[PDB]
């Protein structure tokens, strides 16, 4: 009963997608950029009462995540980026969660 | 210089795809289904003198991966299925991730 949504234009989801760009001179992301850009663009409700339901991913489940798929986060959050990886973001109100891929143009 | 391809047929691949049934009874998948589904399917290599590079990803990895989404994997490798998760494979010779999403039909 919880569903994720696109916030610019409300139309339910059930895989989402990110396109980001790497540092020009380290190619290294941050990976609280990347969970700031899917929170931008994704949120998750329980449909009718119908209500918002909160997304309780954060920075370092992420990093966790990330970590145990062989990629390697400095203390400070950046790592040298992929091509093409993903994660998962996860709601709870009931538990759900949405694929993300995400493409680099490094 | 590390590439992820499919093993049916040898075309390169920079996603990948995996379609489940989970048990019809208890609807759970176990782990270790998952990760030899993905082995059965997708393979990696280095390109001209070229070679096969293994995958490193076991199944405590995806195990962790999982844990950290959220998602609660008991001490046999069982967890209640969503309808689309994801996980990464990794490969090393020179790193490289290959991102799997999953549709469960439940």
């Amino acid at each position: 009963s919880v569903s994720f949504y696109e916030i610019a234009n409300g139309n339910e989801v059930h895989t989402g997608s990110l396109n980001m760009t790497a540092n020009p001179t380290s190619h290294e992301l941050n990976v609280s950029a990347v969970l700031a850009a899917a929170k931008a663009k994704y949120a998750a409700h329980q449909l009718e009462n119908g209500a918002s339901v909160a997304v309780t991913t954060d920075v370092k489940d992420l990093t966790d995540q990330l970590t145990k798929a062989g990629i390697k986060v400095d203390p400070l959050g950046n790592f040298q980026a992929q091509a093409s990886f993903s994660f998962n973001l996860a709601a709870k109100s009931a538990t759900a969660t949405l694929p993300i891929t995400v493409s680099v143009a490094n």
